[PDB]
């Protein structure tokens, strides 16, 4: 099971790669894994993951919500996974095929693929909501091991552990900013991503140290 | 007005190497003025390949993000993918009402077009999206959307996305070919339709364009 330190996850959503690698360099401390996604890799290209891994030596979770047919999934899996990401995170609503793809490629090349279930914006509760439960059900027949669930629904995220078991891996996303609790968050999750509570913060590095310090019992 | 199609024929460009990519879709050039570019070539190029394509080929691109994040992450996808040259994105639904009107709103201000995903052309796509997809389309129209992508795979369906979406709309449509889709069939109601393995691994690239186009040239 992956240890992620602090069990904080960094959700480096900065667009510049200046800025991204200051604010990074002043959490580094508290942290030994990051979420990119697309805003900073659109930015400033792929080759960010590996200049992380350089100055850094963090995993790398890309957080591409894959959601694709099965033939491109499995392009954009192997693209993930040669830019140097540790994990990739898919979305389970476009169905088991698509998944299947992705788990391929990361057996493949090493890696862990993260199952997205519910998501914690308000919009989720049109569509996603009401096929999550079957999403992750799906995710244990096809044997996925690691999976994302909301912040901002302790009930729901309940539910997805409850459903996926006290051995796989989870962590949630929606703390601070989207208004979830790092604390109960922490009851279901393994661990909790936080990005603009960080890296909007006038200081960083304050910010960080006070989620931890907010849940130091549960370290 | 809608974007003008040349051939009724989008490229799907999924090669992962700019040297293959580019070699291809040159040698349609004649054939294919719209060329989607999606994440294969993207993360393997970077998003300055939308740059270069723009200056070697006259064509307009149509970026294949598949965008299904939150309305803020969605909003910092749409405009670094604007910022490169993208004229349009696609969008999926399935995340709802606020993430899709947050991509509408950046491409309001940015003076660009989104494209509403509503039904998959695959067969995962049976699971969740396509007992979804009625509802992802009316929302669509709710929210003013007017261009969308569905299924070649499903007449049926693409038909009925069809009706909701009215005669206006915009819609284009994947899965034609290598997916099992055909193209005249297709075109019963998709303004154009998507073309990805079926031209790009061809012996003759031109040749396949050519040989689509002529099997629908009594719909041109
Ligand atoms: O259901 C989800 C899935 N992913 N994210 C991602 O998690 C991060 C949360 O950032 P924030 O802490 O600044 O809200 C962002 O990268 C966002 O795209 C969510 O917020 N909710
Ligand atoms: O529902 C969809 C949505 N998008 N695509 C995309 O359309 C292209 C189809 O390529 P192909 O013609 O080689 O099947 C690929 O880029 C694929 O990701 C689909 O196939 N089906």
């Amino acid at each position: 099971v992956m240890d992620v330190m602090n069990r904080l996850i960094l959700a480096m959503d900065l667009m510049n790669r200046d800025d991204a690698l200051r604010v990074t360099g002043e959490v580094r401390e508290y942290i030994d894994t990051v979420k990119i996604g697309y805003p900073l890799v659109l930015s400033e290209g792929m080759d960010i993951i590996a200049e992380f891994r350089k100055r850094f030596g963090c995993r790398i979770i890309a957080d591409f919500k894959v959601a694709d047919i099965p033939e491109t999934n499995e392009k954009i899996c192997r693209a993930t996974f040669k830019a140097g990401a540790d994990a990739i995170i898919v979305h389970g609503f476009p169905g088991a095929d698509s998944v299947r793809a992705c788990l391929n490629v990361a057996e493949e090349m090493g890696r862990e693929v993260f199952l997205l279930t519910e998501m914690a914006h308000p919009g989720a509760e049109m569509f996603i909501q009401g096929a999550a439960d079957e999403i992750a059900r799906m995710g244990v027949d096809l044997g996925v091991k690691n999976y994302v669930g909301p912040s901002t629904r302790p009930e729901r995220l309940s539910r997805l552990r409850e459903i996926i078991g006290q051995d796989s891996f989870l962590i949630s996303p929606g703390v601070g900013a989207q208004g979830g609790d790092p604390g109960e968050t922490l009851r279901f999750a393994d661990a909790i991503i936080v990005g603009r509570s960080i890296y909007l913060a006038d200081n960083p590095a304050a910010a960080a140290a006070g989620i931890i310090e907010s849940i130091k019992d549960l370290l």
